[PDB]
């Protein structure tokens, strides 16, 4: 049935020795599922995780990953709305308090007592993996799982900025980073929301695949000279919306200066100690808004997968084996990735 | 019975002498009203259309103003909703296009042809002014002229920035530099919504003005040094909303700071060199907007004077003659201004 | 030139007459575009108008019509962001006061002293019409007038209903009699803006066309019997959103039982008799809304003219000459008219 | 400790007798709390709990009651954010899944698997009762729990209802059935949220208690022959918004037709077997919106209750024994009631 040795990826110390190797099994806790997870989407977020990229520490020592798409084995004794065969995903926040303001709201992901997968707790870079019972993604059967666990970051996430960006059917928005594993969800999200979709993005056939995917304008940062003008002329004064991610500091200054007047720039990507500096006046006089989003609740996952399920989004996925995780992040940080990488963990 | 000569402020240069000479008095054109100032505002935005420092034209020979309180004494062929006699308000917008994206989604201050009063189209500091009867101000009949002018900018600015603060009823917001100027209006609009106030400022006093006013809790700078630390304590968490009055880079940082997770900081004034720098990290984390705000439209304005004629917000006003002007120009381009300003146009 | 005699259609009494003669062509006001119309929309709310129906005084001699499309051929002193050539649509809503509360806030149709094209005010059923500027569409440059021309208030009163609905992409809409008229207009919006569309209508043939429009389930009145139960079954729980284009008491009142919980059962047209009526029970229970839906303002209109720029939304349109007029009062007062008809101001 | 013997009040077929009588003490669920209920109000809900008036069954024999604020002494070994003595509230929503769309949305009293307080689950008319520990109201120690008790109810519920009208700070709301249990505190709660209030009640002295409470403008419909006549006049035009808290059809009637164009009507009193019917052509010419709420959230709760601990709202109660049920039930349905009755469980 259930056996007590996995294999993971696991690293000691920050940006140590990413070690592919035998582990411990972990024991589900009363609130929580044990999942054996059969893929995980790689998340730029977990290469950050393993730089140390960001002001709160990880848990050492860390297995990684938060997009993690398997099966229920196993489960607490206080967990309700689950069987042993579901599909389940398991998310960057693994867990919230559930009884605070904030997780009353349906603002889950703001909880200050937040359990996050990939970074304070054992995420689904691993064979078999617990998470909260009352957070977990149910995926519907017959999901093929491979495809899906994007979903679960960075098409929930790209959703819930779309929605934060307070766009109507008709509206522009510019996905900036158009090509990465957000981006090319969040073009097709915007596209099957009704949106006119302009993408910045920029490296080998990086626009080919915005086409393919249902993007309207391409402006490749590789070869453009002036970003904020080409984006102003392509939308006639503006993109209504502006969902920033990339991990470039600059591409966020860019978003600040051609968004619409009235428009909003939503920050999604982190990249390793980012400011967002955009001038007062100008910000006032246009009554612009920057608004930071993060991942999505409950009911953004359950409808950001309704839009898979009904075929309108789906990652470009190239999948690889788990242990071959070291040179996705080698890959990923020269921004060679052309969408998704997702890991077997049977290889 | 109307007058062909008037008495006026104007001038020839930017930063020119400022003429209170006599002045032709002009004619309405049909969609205009013309009227007889009887008070005008005073704010620094004059002072910058004065020494020509914005980046697009002034029209000289101009009259400045943007705060003025009048009675409808003529007005063209075209006007509707308006009788001689009605009390009338010229804002810093004195008339748009109507007839772009910008003007019908009630955001006029957007409008690419926008006609700006005391800049390029004569303003309030003088007897007689036009102004498209449109956008002017309905002052309710019964209300105080003198009173009334500075309610006319700061006081809608302020109420606009408190929506675009996106409260409800019962949240705190969080006002810097409370007690002064934009400040104490701010507050008392504030309280008259249901909010609990908090506010920031420093020196001789201004606690218990704030107190007098409405104010709930009083953080000084002068005395407290962790600004953060006491906002955090005092709101159990952050203010929902924030109002910027003071514009330091200090204190607009600090907001992101001590803004409550999914609340709102607001940008307010017309700085002419300030920025706002978020840390991408925290703006996304404790999902976070920072919304540059503006001058009301027509609604703000009809709602922020119906505040004021139900007793809720009083302006403590210095009422000196128009023939004075130029002194208090001097004083604003230093910084002897005790206060809030009120010209009267007959003295 | 510009002539002083033109044809058009035009009655003396309530239900008189219909005079295809020569009349003067009026001049605009200061404040309006005297527009040539080429094409002009018929529908029933012209009937009403005629009839004298309605409860509030019509202005003989009246020119009827409201969905006039049209160039710019001359304009008063008082214009602007209207050019000679430019393209203008003569909607339901002509002009307002622009000084109340309701057109300040956008609800201009709400206006005391609204002026309405073909009953107030002369309107479309004419070679040349006169129309206030701030109101008239902006018909985009490389529009077919033609078939633009319904799109004027239907198109426009069912993008505003949709808008009134409330949904989000991905929601389940619902619309009655979805084949017919208001129907096709409805769903192909509705599917514009990211919506899962059920149609209910009835005959011969209307699901297959309901398909080639984007309906994605159709619900049969003729063979299903329970509309409910077959409604909540598809939509797994309720229609999140409702439009009500069918009138029946009985279409309705199911509506409000169709209708998921926290949904919105949309009330459109201008049905001289019908009553909305919802158990209190149910509809506190459910945390339904019924929300009244008219004309849409200058933004809706721009944002439904848009749509259909874009190719997304087609009418099919008759087109018959204006001397023909009559002829289809006639058949309007009973109900011989298959479609949607657009006069021809030229034949 | 805990004994095993209590008494409550209880009804074994519908509209029976209210016995007063020893029964067993129910045993928490993994799930549930056991609270000592020292107080509970007695909703007008309840009443037609016990006469049968709603298209649901109970559950008999019924222990009703479900404004109970009382101790938590003990709780089952699945319940996580509660300790033995904290203070604790049984609402009308004692259990919802917390697991379906609605759930995910804060949308927890629509929950199809809704189990409430006083109709399926035994209530707050006894010394002990259960109830989910995830849905129960966190009540403040030190809390006064006579006079919290209300809120339970009444305040959530009005408060959920005030939200759901959408009005602003300055905004007029009437008030229907102004005197009641539900009415009193909507009159205190629109006051602190910033509304101008007007209040529809009837009866000796009913009115005295509407100004006590800082109501503005009383309409008595005992005394009034025209009450939309006089809503219209004086709140020059009608109500922004209308929370309906009689038990009169009627009443309801009239809220559709004294309701501000643009305003919203709420449903929330549900008298046996009413229906709200309005006239289509009326609420769409006027863009009027009918609006039904249920009770409130757990978000709702915390945001009402805090209302409470700042002392802005305050049931006018009168305390006597819960073996005087029914005495108040009597006194209830002949509309004798100023504001509340709580029963104390200890006599
Ligand atoms: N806030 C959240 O909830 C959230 C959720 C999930 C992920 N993230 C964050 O979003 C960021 C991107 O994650 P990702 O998984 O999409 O990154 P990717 O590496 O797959 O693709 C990123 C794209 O950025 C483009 N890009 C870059 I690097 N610089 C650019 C520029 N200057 N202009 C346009 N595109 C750019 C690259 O070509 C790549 O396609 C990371 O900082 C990650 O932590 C945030
Ligand atoms: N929907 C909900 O979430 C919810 C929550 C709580 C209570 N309720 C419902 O609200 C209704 C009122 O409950 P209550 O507890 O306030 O009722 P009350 O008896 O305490 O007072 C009701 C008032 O109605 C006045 N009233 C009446 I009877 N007819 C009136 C009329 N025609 N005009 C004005 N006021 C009227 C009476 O004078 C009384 O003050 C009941 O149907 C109850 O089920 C609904
Ligand atoms: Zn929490
Ligand atoms: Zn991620
Ligand atoms: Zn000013
Ligand atoms: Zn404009
Ligand atoms: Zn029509
Ligand atoms: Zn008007
Ligand atoms: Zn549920
Ligand atoms: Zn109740």
């Amino acid at each position: 049935s259930i056996p007590e040795t996995q294999k993971g990826v696991i690293f000691y110390e920050s940006h140590g020795k990413l070690e592919y190797k035998d582990i411990p099994v972990p024991k589900p806790k009363a609130n929580e599922l044990l999942i054996n997870v059969k893929y995980s989407g790689v998340c730029h977020t977990d290469l950050h995780a393993w730089h140390g990229d960001w002001p709160l520490p990880v848990k050492l020592p860390l297995v990684g990953g938060h997009e993690g798409a398997g099966v229920v084995v196993g489960m607490g004794e206080n967990v309700k709305g689950w069987k042993i065969g579901d599909y389940a995903g398991i998310k960057w926040l693994n867990g919230s308090c559930m009884a605070c303001e904030y997780c009353e709201l349906g603002n889950e992901s703001n909880c200050p007592h937040a359990d996050l997968s990939g970074y304070t707790h054992d995420g689904s870079f691993q064979q078999y993996a617990t998470a909260d019972a009352v957070q977990a993604a149910h995926i519907p059967q017959g999901t093929d799982l491979a495809q899906v666990a994007p979903i679960l970051c960075a098409g929930i996430t790209v959703y819930k900025a779309l929605k934060s960006a307070n766009l109507m059917a008709g509206h522009w928005v510019a996905i900036s980073g158009a090509a990465g594993g957000l981006g090319s969800l969040a073009v097709q999200y915007a596209k099957a929301m009704g949106y006119r979709v302009l993408g910045i993005d920029g490296g080998e056939g990086k626009e080919e695949l915005f086409r393919s995917i249902g993007g309207e304008v391409f402006i490749d940062f590789t070869k453009e000279k002036d970003i904020v003008g080409a984006v102003l002329k392509a939308t006639d004064g503006g993109a209504h919306g502006v969902i920033n991610v990339s991990v470039s500091e600059a591409a966020i200054e860019a978003s600040t200066r051609y968004v619409r007047a009235n428009g909003t720039t939503v920050l999604v990507g982190m990249p390793a100690g980012a400011k967002c500096c955009s001038d007062v006046f100008n910000q006032v006089v246009k009554s612009i808004s920057i608004v930071g989003s993060y991942v999505g609740n409950r009911a953004d996952t359950r409808e950001a997968l309704d839009f898979f399920a009904r075929g309108l989004v789906k990652s470009p996925i190239k999948v690889v084996g788990l242990s071959t995780l070291p040179e996705i992040y080698e890959k990923m940080e020269k921004g060679q990735i052309v969408g998704r990488y997702v890991v077997d963990t049977s290889k």
